[PDB]
């Protein structure tokens, strides 16, 4: 019941901060094809303390470990917040790239500038190869709401101003480019 690994990390005004201790919420469903009558394949998880890789690598194994089922294209979502997913992001465009039929939806939340301008530039390559990336925005905690939270299946909506620091953040993402 209630929100749990989502007031965890995906929250924007937390007490007083210092709450940011996981790697990646992520989510495996398919391109963007109509309304399915039945639950589709959503694959919701995380890395957690199990793979010492993020879902770079290691995530393809789930999409090998469900065949018998093959479709066309595949999209996932990565909701990324404070770890590794720099360096992860480079290996990104190439699970990316590798599998080309697959969509990638990376987004970033930081909450802490310090000097990251290639960084910003290197997601724009891996953007390139076919992945979104963007600042978590209140439409990404309204949908890892209804994926990871229960609240038995409420409308979250917006708090003290999240989807005011979903486009804070995301003013800040433009800048880490820009004014380095
Ligand atoms: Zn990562």
């Amino acid at each position: 019941m209630d929100p749990d690994t989502f007031s965890y990390n995906f929250n924007n005004r937390p007490i007083l901060s210092r709450r940011n201790t996981v790697w990646l919420c992520y989510e495996v469903k398919t391109k963007g094809p109509s309304r399915p009558p039945l639950d589709a394949k959503i694959f919701r998880g995380q890395v957690y303390s199990e793979d010492k890789y993020h879902p770079e690598m290691r995530f393809l194994s789930l999409v090998s470990k469900w065949k018998l089922h093959r479709d066309q294209e595949y999209e996932v979502t990565w909701y990324i917040s404070w770890s590794p997913c720099t360096k992860c992001a480079r290996d990104m465009a190439t699970f990316l790239q590798e599998n080309t039929h697959v969509t990638l939806t990376i987004f970033v939340a930081r909450l802490y500038y310090a000097w990251d301008p290639d960084y910003q530039e290197a997601l724009r390559s891996l953007a390139q190869a076919g992945a979104t990336i963007k600042i978590m925005n209140y439409d990404e905690f309204q949908h890892c709401w209804s994926k990871f939270v229960y609240s038995q299946g409420a409308p979250f909506q917006p708090w003290d101003g999240l989807d005011e620091h979903s486009q804070a953040l995301s003013g800040r993402l433009g800048e880490i480019l820009r004014h380095s």
